RNA sequence: GACGCUAGCGUC
RNA sequence: GACGCUAGCGUC
């Protein structure tokens, strides 16, 4: 099934977002739309910011819970956007209908409705 | 179908899948003296005990300018046999020449004959 | 060897 | 972020 699911912080199990809000960039990197998600993480400047492809890595992002702060990925400037790029190995996927939890390590293995990124949203 | 194993670094022939035997559905060895000629052994720098056999030596390609790490040599029951890691080799289908790079034994599906003490 | 983990480095 | 490579540590 490619039904909607929620991502929970792997360390504290707090809700982070839903698969409906996830968008794919270059069929390789995954970001999250919406302002609600922006409240769920904090950023911190990247100690070794490197550049590659079409965007620029500025900071790492972590769980906003002060009792977690699990590494969630990075924040990058892509074209004219400042957007979060998350790594799936930092989360637990939960199916909304059953509660079943899955621990993935790479995005290639997680098969869900991978809605491509739309600059208009 | 039968396949041969080549050294990942220099592509030298190591053995054929027909000679491979599985111990406790988890560790892979090879029978016959021909294979014994293709590798050299070396006392393991971190020997240790687990399950039913002791890790005594590290083994490497005998070809010297290659010397690619192939695994270890162990004492298992009344035999001392080599145990190899597929990640150190290229699998080539003999009929087609197609070369395959595996990382884990779980992924290479072939006739996995269990080790039998009466042979070798 | 079979798996897991930490650190570091390299490419777009 | 996505891969890739080292080194070390642990378990059986
Ligand atoms: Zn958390
Ligand atoms: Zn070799």
């Amino acid at each position: 099934d490619k039904e909607n699911k929620k991502l929970l912080c792997r360390k504290c199990k707090a809700l982070a977002c839903y698969t409906a809000d996830v968008r794919v960039i270059e069929e390789c990197h995954y970001t999250v739309l919406g302002d609600a998600f922006k409240e769920c993480f904090v950023s911190r400047p990247h100690p070794k910011p490197k550049q590659f492809s079409s965007f620029e890595k500025r900071a790492k992002i972590f769980c906003a819970r002060q009792n977690c702060s699990h590494d969630w990925g990075i924040h990058v400037k892509y074209k004219t956007f400042e957007i979060p790029v998350i790594k799936i190995e930092s989360f637990v996927v939960e199916d909304i209908a059953t509660g079943v939890q899955t621990l993935y390590s790479k995005w290639k293995d997680f098969h869900f409705e991978k809605i491509p990124f739309d600059p208009a949203e």
